[PDB]
């Protein structure tokens, strides 16, 4: 039996006993604990030795300033489509409204930190200092600069490309080894999950919940399927029918970093080059602001809605906008996006309740992050891939 259907029979075997043993399940959250301790614990060395090894590999700076503009174009217009659909959702769906938790009342301009300091300081002053506190797009940018050095090198990096090459080898087996234990920790957080989120305490925010897996829904099969179909021309049904195991594991798992092995391994099952996935893969577990542009566009009118304050179009735009900036990088991190969030919400002068609010519910809204974010990952990917060779 393939790894995926051990997967799947943890996840539905979790959803029942989640389902009917309740707020009793909580006893069995540490098991997942442990697998997503075990999963978390190999992503920066994993996408260090990875990066480095993959610029290493391709020998020329030139196609990999290449890969870079265009998969940073495609993120950018990813994010902006995904802002694009959960305003749209937020304002043909109301989740915020009849909550009535406050007085409606004008709302101040957002301020949040400035972009210059975000870009700034995605440059380590010290390698180790960002290794060591999980910096990953620190560690991202030293990689770059690391590997377009071996890359240059030649003949006199060969012990460290080889021995960097061995390093991401030995992440890989250890994802391979880690990755046993997948379907009872799967198990675990899926039981954990459903036994916490009861459908009774999901009622009073279900019209959120249910805006934020429909705008999701429609990002994977529009904005995604129609790329598919067009630019990079493959089928999409048989293109999720490759990913399924790397949707499912972030599903659940809801961290994008925890899950990178798993969508690095599924890539070479689409046959997309391992040296153009290694770099574009870590960096869009990192950049990809889809699931989280949507999260935060929708709870942003939610909020407002909640208070009443309705919300011109400019409003709007600027609210999920540098919000989603000032979030740019810490997205990886988990609950950055609701604290940074929280913070331009109250910057607005919104009260910190209606936030709070979210928070009860965060998990359910971060499993479809997850996924929209995987599965934006893998799409960039498959279309880096496609226009280079």
């Amino acid at each position: 039996m393939s790894l995926y259907h051990k997967i799947l029979i943890g996840f539905v075997l979790g959803v029942i006993v989640g389902l009917i043993f309740g707020d009793k399940a909580e006893f069995i959250k540490p098991l997942g604990d442990i697998f997503l301790r075990l999963l978390k614990m190999i992503v920066v060395p994993l996408v260090f030795s990875t990066i480095v090894t993959g610029i290493a590999s391709m020998g020329d700076v030139k196609k990999l300033g290449r890969i870079g503009a265009k998969t940073l174009i495609y993120y950018m217009i990813t994010t902006t489509l995904a802002v694009t659909i959960g305003l749209i959702l937020a304002n043909i769906f109301k989740p915020g409204k009849g909550l009535s938790l406050g007085e409606i009342h004008e709302v101040a301009h957002p301020n949040a930190p400035s972009f210059t300091e975000t870009l700034l300081n995605m440059i380590p002053t010290n390698p180790f200092e960002a290794m060591a506190e999980g910096n990953m797009l620190q560690i991202i940018v030293f990689a770059i600069f690391f590997g377009i050095a071996l890359a240059l090198m030649g003949e006199k990096a060969e012990p460290v490309k080889k021995f960097f090459d061995s390093a991401s080898e030995v992440m890989f087996k250890i994802t391979d080894i880690v990755m046993k234990f997948a379907p009872y920790g799967v198990f675990a957080l899926m039981a954990w999950t459903v036994g916490k989120y009861g459908l009774d305490v999901l009622a009073p925010l279900g019209k959120l919940i249910l805006t934020v897996y429909l705008g999701c829904i429609i990002h994977i099969l529009i904005v995604y399927t129609l790329l598919l179909r067009f630019l990079c021309k493959i089928n999409p049904l048989r293109f999720f029918k490759k990913i399924k195991e790397a949707m499912l594991v972030a599903f659940s798992t809801c961290s994008s970093a925890a899950t990178l092995p798993v969508t690095m391994r599924v890539a070479e099952e689409l046959g997309v080059p391992e040296s153009i996935a290694s770099f574009t893969l870590p960096l869009g577990a990192t950049i990809n602001m889809d699931g989280t542009a949507l999260y935060q566009g929708v709870a942003a009118i939610f909020v407002a809605q909640a208070y009443g304050v309705e919300l011109t179009l400019g409003q709007q735009l600027t609210i999920v906008l540098t919000a989603v900036l000032a979030s740019i990088g810490t997205a990886g991190v988990p609950g950055a996006g609701l604290v940074m969030l929280t913070m331009v919400l109250t910057s607005v002068g919104l009260p910190l309740e209606g936030i709070a609010l979210i928070a009860g519910i965060d998990r359910i809204l971060d499993m479809a992050r997850t996924t929209v974010n995987v599965t934006g990952d893998l799409v960039a990917t498959a279309i880096v891939a496609r226009t280079e060779n």
